[PDB]
């Protein structure tokens, strides 16, 4: 298990990857299944923040049939656009390797079932203070669409473990910058 | 594809079962996956009854990894007692076929995910007077636990399809009861 692996558009899953371990995450009102290490810091950073009752774990691993039929769905409902922009194609989530969440707030609801919601909040911002210190990163920033292929996303955090997570958030990079930076500097060596 | 398949303490999935045809499944508030033909009756009975802002899908089809998952969970969580009464055995959960849906209401925050509140309320009241109308029955009725081996569960509904969904509820049986008529009207002949 690396916590760092790149996956996107132009680094899809291997076919031959092995399946993460994973548990079932508290803190949602439905099943969702995470990476063990990913599950006990979600627990830890929710508990720290004491945010239990403001957010709730939307979504986790998914398989590649899973995202498939996710991202039918939003072709179908949505069109390409959306789709291109807030769904990840088959193979290239990183919701497949169980170290990604999709977090959104309780008490809102009429939700975007693709998009929940998880902005104009005191405590997304709270949570936005403190999930770097529990291992993740805001995964798609608000002006890295050219660098990471997808749109702005508030709502979806991956996770990479520390000291990484702290690196990252500290420099307002991607994970695709944050390779591209571990790449130049093994080189000065 | 039998949509009258028994599955349950007694009779497991084989284990060289076809896994099912998969689509996403509308209303909820997350992403959940269920046969075709159900979520497409579940989407004509959530429209007719006019409970689209009403309830919600909770849980539709779940991985046999993430059924013991769930049930490895529980144990922790609940215990090993309580845990029997309301959670499937990995292998013999109806889940893992994508023919059962976990039902909720929307406007509910820290539900369950065990075991989803769905009583004493005007929208459950008016699903239940409808759902037989789509294919579906309440697996798990109370006063049945002795047939089924699990307890009451009033959020837990099993797609059979019509006619059976309606000569089930009618008859107020279980889909065990229903089996051995079935097999008992063959024999008369
Ligand atoms: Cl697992
Ligand atoms: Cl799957
Ligand atoms: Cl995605
Ligand atoms: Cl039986
Ligand atoms: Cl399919
Ligand atoms: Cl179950
Ligand atoms: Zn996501
Ligand atoms: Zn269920």
């Amino acid at each position: 298990m690396n916590t760092l692996q790149l996956i996107n558009k132009n680094h899809p899953l291997k076919k031959n990857q092995e399946p993460p371990h994973l548990v079932l995450a508290p803190f949602s009102d439905h099943d969702v299944y995470l990476q063990p290490e990913v599950a006990k810091q979600w627990e830890r950073l929710v508990r720290a923040t004491g945010l239990e009752k403001d957010i709730r774990l939307v979504s986790g691993y998914r398989t590649e049939k899973e995202q498939r039929r996710l991202w039918e769905y939003s072709l179908k409902e949505n069109g390409l656009a959306y789709t291109k922009q807030f769904v990840a194609l088959p193979g290239c989530s990183e919701h497949q390797i169980g170290l990604a969440i999709d977090v959104g707030l309780k008490k809102q609801e009429d939700d975007d079932l693709i998009c929940p919601h998880f902005r104009d909040s005191a405590a997304a911002d709270l949570f936005m203070q403190q999930m770097m210190n529990y291992g993740f990163i805001l995964r798609y920033p608000e002006d890295k669409q050219e660098i990471t292929g997808i749109s702005y996303e508030p709502w979806h955090f991956r996770y990479v473990g520390l000291p990484h997570s702290q690196v990252i958030t500290a420099q307002k990079w991607t994970l695709e910058e944050y390779h591209d930076y571990l790449a130049q500097t093994v080189r000065q060596f």
